[PDB]
């Protein structure tokens, strides 16, 4: 029944999801609000603590008391460069518990610091209530995912978080290797495959270059920019916006905080309708003073707006392939993963650098890490029978 059963688990920087494969069939769980992804966030409020949606629709209201970024974080020293840059952009407390990280908050009315393990174990615990109100039973053993460039200290973390939790961990997997199991490339029999998984998620860009020598992975390069991701396109939108409003009404609206955050939701909104239609329209009753921004923009535009930073994320393919070694046509299978890999212009851009081959894109690239992991989970908790 319950023991028998296994979820997969994609923990992402910005969001987060879980499958299951049962019947022959993944199944990537909705949340009790109907969404595929959760967001990689919790919230103390007053009364509560908040995960997900509900934790990210009142961030702009309780921004110090909401967590987000924690895998930014997890498996690392307070002292670690990365950690010290990160944390001058964050609007919550973190603090040095010994040279070990912790976000400070205020919660119920008392100051509580968590370890970034701790917030990572309340999105994995929301993940795990999310597949039992699927499934109608408790599952408890999980395989979750992590960038391949994680060392053992953030792996450990990782399985940590997953303790906590309540989850029995199978096995902690690299995303490049769960979604190239999504795809099933380590199931094309003998000889090497090279694969190439594109990750341009929220907040981060990954390139991964995978060798699978007889179901045998290994990872011959990472490259990417760990601060490039969707968020970026969405405040090139902002910006555009900001200065059309100033065109047409003679009015800066970037110190009104509430207008930008209000901008940036729709931007963020038709930013996703560019991925499928020319066009998308802004409407926003009483944006500043009173002035309603009933406006569009053409798919054009919007790639005018990112266009250096489209083009960008060839740069680290580019760095991938001369540290595996190997030359663009050594590549058989080319994967996206992550919610911005939707964006027309960047296929294109992928599909060009690699003389007009075809992309893997038929899984929700948001959910292929997440199906992957839930296949990879059924096999480990079939074996361990
Ligand atoms: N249809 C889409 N067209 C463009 N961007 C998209 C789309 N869907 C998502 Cl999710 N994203 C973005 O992916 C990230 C999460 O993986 C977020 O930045 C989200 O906006």
């Amino acid at each position: 029944m319950a023991k028998a059963a296994a979820i997969g688990i994609d923990l992402g920087t910005t969001y987060s999801c879980v499958g299951v494969f049962q019947h022959g069939k993944v199944e990537i769980i909705a949340n009790d609000q109907g969404n595929r992804t959760t967001p990689s966030y919790v919230a103390f409020t007053d009364t509560e603590r908040l995960i997900g949606d509900a934790a990210k629709n009142q961030v702009a209201l309780n921004p110090q008391n909401t967590v987000f970024d924690a895998k930014r974080l997890i498996g690392r020293k307070f002292g670690d460069p990365v950690v010290q840059s990160d944390m001058k952009h964050w609007p919550f407390q973190v603090i040095n518990d010994g040279d070990k990280p912790k976000v400070q908050v205020s919660y119920k009315g008392e100051t509580k610091a968590f370890y970034p393990e701790e917030i990572s174990s309340m999105v994995l615990t929301k993940m795990k209530e999310i597949a039992e109100a699927y499934l109608g039973y408790p599952v408890t053993n999980a395989v979750i995912t992590v960038p391949a460039y994680f060392n053992d200290s953030q792996r450990q973390a990782t399985k940590d978080a997953g303790v906590i939790a309540g989850l029995n961990v199978l096995r902690i997997i690299n995303e490049p290797t769960a979604a190239a199991i999504a795809y099933g490339l380590d199931r094309t029999g003998k000889g090497e495959r090279n694969v190439l998984i594109f990750d341009l998620g929220g907040g981060t860009f990954d390139v991964s270059i995978l060798t699978i020598d007889d179901g045998i992975f290994e990872v011959k390069a990472t490259a990417g920019d760990t601060h490039l991701g969707g968020e970026d396109f969405d405040n090139r939108l902002v910006n555009h916006f900001v200065e059309e409003f100033k065109r047409k009404h003679k009015k800066d609206i970037s110190q009104n905080k509430r207008a930008v955050r209000r901008l940036r939701t729709a931007c963020e909104r038709a930013k996703r309708t560019l991925s499928s239609s020319t066009q998308a329209s802004l409407e926003i009753d009483s944006l500043f003073e009173g002035i309603d921004f009933y406006t569009s923009i053409t798919r054009a535009r919007f790639e005018e707006l990112c266009s250096d930073l489209f083009r960008s994320t060839l740069e680290p393919v580019e760095k991938a392939l001369r540290d595996a070694k190997l030359d663009k046509a050594q590549i058989h299978d080319l994967v996206l993963v992550g919610g911005s890999t939707r964006i027309p212009k960047v296929q294109k851009l992928l599909q060009d650098f690699f003389n007009g081959r075809d992309l893997n894109k038929s899984i929700n690239p948001d959910e292929a890490v997440a199906y992957g992991a839930a296949v990879q989970a059924a096999i480990l908790i079939k074996s361990t029978r």
